C-alpha cells in the first residue's frame, strides 16, 4: 500500500478505517529551530484507507533540527475527516524523526504535531515548544469541559449527542456502537423480535422460557439453567459471578438480623455456635442498605415492579464452599419481614434467593459496572484530555486506556440511561430510581476503593487459604501486579525522582481536574489532590486503567453467562416480596418474574454488551505507537511476557475448575471501557 511520489523525505501514514483516507489537499510545512518552511501541496490523489505515501520535500534553505510540523487540510470539494497516523521526516543530516499523530483532521483547524520522544514540561525550554505546548493546553481545554449531567454525578463530558464531542474521542464509526441498533439486531439475531414489546404477558412456566433459551444458552448459561436452584450455585456467583465485590467477612452479626444458632443448626457443618462460627471467621455477609430507598419503575402503570434491600448471610462449609444460610429481604426485621431459611418450604427459599440476585443485578448495573467504572474512567480521561498534552509521558501511556470511554458514556446518555431511555424498558429502577443509587453510592466511593489490593482486604476477602475459591480475586491481583510493575517502569523512566513528580505541573492539574471536578472536591473520597511520589503517581495510573480495563471487563462480561437465565439475574420483579412463610407457590414466583417483553429487552441488552470485537485491542496490543522511544518499548515489551504468563497461570487452573474463569485472563481483557 506504498505510494512514492518524486518532486526531506515525508513519510504520512494514513488511517485503517472504513474512511480514513481523504481527497482534500493537504499541505505541510516543517518548523525550524532556524526557520519554518513553506506551505508544500501534497499528491493531488486523495489519501487512501490504511495508505502510507511518501513525499519528496525541498526546503528553500537549511532549517536546523526539526522540532514541530504542521499540517493544513483545504477541502477540494465537500470536506471528509481524515485519521492521521503519524508523520516521519528523514532528513538531509541522515536523522529520522517520527511525530505521531492519530487524530482525526476534519479541515477545521491546522494540526501542529511534535516529535514522539515523550516529554515533560521542564524538558521544554524555547519560544517553539512551549508555545506549541501552552497553546495546545489551551484548546485541549477549550475541546473538553466538564458537566453536570445529573446532581450528585461525577463531572462528564460537556455534550448533549454523540455529534457533539471532538470527532478524535468519538467513534471511528458513525452509527458503529449503538445501543438501540445493536440491541435490537441482537433480538433479531437471538430470534426473540415476537417479544420485543410482548409485556403483560407473562412466560406460562419454565419450560417455556428454556425451549427458546437451550437455542441461544451458552456454557455457563446452560450450566446455570440445570444448576440456577442450588445453593452451591447462588454462593459461587458472589465470589466468581458478574459482580464479585460485594461479599465481605462478618466479624460481628448485625443487630439488624436476629438470626440465631437454633435457625441455622442445619446448615452448621462444625458442631460449633453461630456466634462462635463468627468468631472463627466462618461467616460471611452480603447487606444490601444502598437499595432501601430506591423507587421502582413506575413507566409501566400496568405492571408494578418491586425492589428490596436484602441481607444475605452465607456460610463457608467443611468442603470450604460458600452457601447462604440465611436471608432476610428487608432492612428492618419484624413480623412481615422473615429470615427465610434452607429449611423453609422450597419456594419461601427460592423467592429469597430469586430476590437476592435481583438486588445484585440491580447493584451491579447500576453500582459496580456503570459508576464505579465507566463514569470514573470518563473523569480520568476528561482530565487527561484537558490537562496532558500528546507529547506528556502520561498522555502517551492512558490515551490508549480512555479510548472510547467518553464515546461510550455519551452514547449511553444519548440512547441508553436517560430520561424514558432504553434501560427504563426491563429495569424496575427505572425512571430515576438508579439516578438515586448513583448519587448515594458516591459518597461510598474511595480511592482506596479502587485500589485492588486494599478493596480485597477491606471486606476481609484476603486469605487464600481460608477463602480458596476466589478466583476473580486471584486473577485480578496477578494483573494489578502486572500493570502496577509496568506503570512503574515508565514512570521511573520519566521522573529522575520524586522532586520532579512533584514539580510536574501538568500532572499536577490532571490529578487536581479528576479531585475537584471528577469527585467534586468531596473531602471523604480520598483522591490524592497532588502526587509528589513515583510510587504514588504509579498507584494512581494503576487505578486509572485497572479501572479502565480489567475491572470494568470482569464486572461486564459475566453478564450473558450469569444474567442470561433470567431467573439467575431478574431484571425487574413484578411482586413485593413475601412476607408471611409457607404461602408461596412456583406460579406465583413466574408470576413475580419478568414478562414475556422485558425478556427480551434484557437478554439482548446483556448479550449486546456481553461482545467483543472482531479487531478489538486487549490489555498491551498498542498499535497505536504513541511511544517510538527503545526503553518505553521495552517495558511493553514485559508488560505483554507478564500477561502471557498470567494468561497461561489462569488457563492451567481453569483446566481443573467446574466452571472455568477466563474473565481476567488478559488475552480477554480490552484496554479501554467500550462498553
Ligand atoms: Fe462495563
Amino acid at each position: 500500500s506504498s505510494h512514492h511520489h518524486h518532486h526531506y523525505t515525508v513519510t504520512v501514514a494514513t488511517g485503517s478505517q472504513e474512511h480514513a483516507g481523504t481527497d482534500d489537499y493537504i499541505y505541510l510545512s516543517l518548523v525550524g529551530s532556524a526557520g519554518c518552511s513553506e506551505k508544500h501541496l501534497l499528491d493531488k490523489g486523495s489519501f487512501e484507507r490504511g495508505a502510507v505515501d511518501s513525499y519528496d520535500v525541498t526546503v528553500d534553505e537549511e532549517l536546523g533540527e526539526i522540532q514541530l510540523v504542521r499540517i493544513e487540510k483545504r477541502k477540494y470539494g465537500s470536506n471528509d475527516d481524515w485519521y492521521l497516523k503519524y508523520i516521519t521526516l528523514k532528513t538531509p543530516h541522515g536523522d529520522y524523526i517520527e511525530f505521531p499523530c492519530y487524530r482525526w483532521i476534519t479541515g477545521d483547524v491546522e494540526v501542529v504535531l511534535r516529535d514522539g520522544r515523550a516529554k515533560l514540561a521542564r524538558d521544554d525550554q524555547i519560544h517553539i515548544l512551549k508555545q506549541h505546548r501552552r497553546k495546545e493546553l489551551e484548546t485541549r481545554q477549550k475541546q473538553y469541559r466538564w458537566m453536570e449531567w445529573n446532581p450528585g454525578f461525577p463531572l462528564s463530558i460537556d455534550a448533549k449527542c454523540h455529534k457533539d464531542l471532538p470527532r478524535d474521542i468519538q467513534f471511528d464509526s458513525e452509527k458503529g456502537v449503538d445501543f438501540v441498533l445493536n440491541y435490537s439486531k441482537a433480538m433479531e439475531n437471538l430470534f426473540i423480535n415476537r417479544f420485543m414489546h410482548m409485556f403483560q404477558s407473562s412466560w406460562n412456566d419454565f419450560a417455556d422460557f428454556e425451549k427458546i433459551f437451550v437455542k441461544i444458552s451458552n456454557t455457563i448459561s446452560e450450566r446455570v439453567m440445570n444448576h440456577w436452584q442450588e445453593d452451591l450455585m447462588f454462593g459461587y456467583q458472589f465470589l466468581n459471578g458478574a459482580n464479585p465485590v460485594l461479599i465481605r467477612r462478618c466479624t460481628e452479626l448485625p443487630e439488624k438480623l436476629p438470626v440465631t444458632t437454633e435457625m441455622v443448626e442445619c446448615s452448621l457443618e462444625r458442631q460449633l455456635s453461630l456466634e462462635q462460627e463468627v468468631q472463627q471467621g466462618n461467616i460471611f455477609i452480603v447487606d444490601f442498605e444502598l437499595l432501601d430507598g430506591i423507587d421502582a419503575n413506575k413507566t409501566d402503570p400496568c405492571t408494578l415492579q418491586f425492589l428490596a434491600a436484602p441481607i444475605c448471610l452465607l456460610y463457608k462449609n467443611l468442603a470450604n464452599k460458600i452457601v447462604p444460610i440465611a436471608i432476610q429481604l428487608n432492612q428492618i426485621p419484624g413480623d412481615e419481614n422473615p429470615i427465610f431459611l434452607p429449611s423453609d418450604a422450597k419456594y419461601d427459599w427460592l423467592l429469597a434467593k430469586i430476590w437476592v440476585r435481583s438486588s445484585d443485578f440491580h447493584v451491579h448495573q447500576t453500582i459496580t459496572h456503570l459508576l464505579r467504572t465507566h463514569l470514573v474512567s470518563e473523569v480520568f480521561g476528561i482530565a487527561m484530555y484537558r490537562q496532558l498534552p500528546a507529547v506528556h509521558p502520561i498522555f502517551k501511556l492512558l490515551v490508549a486506556h480512555v479510548r472510547f470511554t467518553i464515546a461510550i458514556n455519551t452514547k449511553a446518555r444519548e440512547q441508553l440511561i436517560c430520561e424514558c431511555g432504553l434501560f427504563d424498558k426491563a429495569n424496575a429502577t427505572g425512571g430515576g430510581g438508579h439516578v438515586q443509587m448513583v448519587q448515594r453510592a458516591m459518597k461510598d466511593l474511595t480511592y482506596a476503593s479502587l485500589c485492588f489490593p486494599e478493596a480485597i482486604k477491606a471486606r476481609g476477602m484476603e486469605s487464600k487459604e481460608d477463602i480458596p475459591y476466589y478466583f476473580y480475586r486471584d486473577d485480578g491481583l496477578l494483573v494489578w501486579e502486572a500493570i502496577r510493575t509496568f506503570t512503574a517502569e515508565v514512570v521511573d523512566i520519566y521522573y529522575e525522582g520524586d522532586q520532579v513528580v512533584e514539580e510536574d505541573p501538568e500532572l499536577q492539574d490532571f490529578v487536581n481536574d479528576v479531585y475537584v471536578y471528577g469527585m467534586r472536591g468531596r473531602k471523604s473520597s480520598g483522591f490524592p489532590k497532588s502526587v509528589k511520589s513515583r510510587e504514588q503517581l504509579s498507584e494512581y495510573l494503576t487505578v486509572v486503567i485497572f479501572t479502565a480495563s480489567a475491572q470494568h471487563a470482569a464486572v461486564n462480561f459475566g453478564q450473558y453467562d450469569w444474567a442470561s437465565w433470567i431467573p439467575n439475574a431478574p431484571p425487574t420483579m413484578r411482586a413485593p416480596p413475601p412476607t408471611a412463610k409457607g404461602v408461596v407457590t412456583i406460579e406465583q414466583i413466574v408470576d413475580t418474574l419478568p414478562d414475556r417483553g422485558r425478556s427480551c429487552w434484557h437478554l439482548g441488552a446483556v448479550w449486546a454488551l456481553s461482545q467483543f470485537q472482531e479487531n478489538e485491542l486487549f490489555l498491551g496490543m498498542y498499535p497505536e505507537e504513541h511511544f517510538i522511544e527503545k526503553p518505553v518499548k521495552e517495558a511493553m515489551a514485559r508488560f505483554r511476557k507478564n500477561l502471557e504468563a498470567i494468561v497461561s497461570v489462569i488457563a492451567e487452573r481453569n483446566e481443573n475448575l467446574q466452571l472455568p474463569y477466563y474473565y481476567l485472563s488478559p488475552d480477554r481483557i480490552p484496554n479501554s471501557v467500550a462498553i
